[PDB]
């Protein structure tokens, strides 16, 4: 499976390390696919590229 | 609902806040939808990321 | 520009083209691009493939 | 937070149910995010549309 | 390297087995990455899923 | 068609001009297609946002 998540800017490089390790477990243990088979990529926003509801977060 | 748009980079913090509004605003109107669940993701590409007909822009 | 807007499956083709062109407008309007290089992709979600909260909304 | 999550199809309506709420909690736990504010979206992949090496996986 | 092709629906599976590992060996050439490293997503779409200029092409 | 290609950062830019297009004539030559109508979107990813196996690359 391939996982690309969506986050705002901010968080640190452990936080974003825990974030591929956890969601890759998640993917692998609710499908029982192999763990080696996860990919994960993260995308960061900038504040201005990101709207709800019209308005900027 | 949730839009992606890329965009060539270059544009002001201005018209990406209109950008993100208007789109919101114009997928609320069409959908029937409350326009506080729409979000909006704005994606810079480079202009050596991007190519038309094999081609840079 | 390039959208690709995640929707919920279940509107009509009216409203799906609905949808297309008042956000290319929305879109050319806000970085005064030409609408003809204005391309919009609509990506239904089926409601057993979206969550809010870990939960199928 | 917003995850697409791209899997080849055949999965049940209960492991990728199970699959949005597991994704959605270790999200919420690496960046300490409130879990209704997690959105996670499945793309199924036919077996004739994913390729692993330029052959059909 | 993971590449997601947009393409409108109507091709034979013959025709996107031809996609994928054309599209893989070039990725792998222009980059000198391991082929087995490539993996290409096919995401169809319907004719009233594509606009260009606010208009189903 | 629009090609979508996520890679690792670290490349040049004549390497990611010749992947452009190497790709879209791949994609023009596969699907009979204009190459005038594809268009390559090249997404760098930082070697903190891309997992193998829940583990940095």
């Amino acid at each position: 499976p391939i996982a690309q998540i969506h986050i705002l800017e901010g968080r640190s490089d452990e936080q974003k390390e825990t974030l591929i390790r956890e969601v890759s477990e998640a993917i692998s243990r609710s499908l029982d696919a192999p763990l080696t088979s996860v990919r994960v990529i993260i995308t960061e926003m900038a504040k201005g590229h990101f709207g709800i509801g019209g308005e900027l977060a």
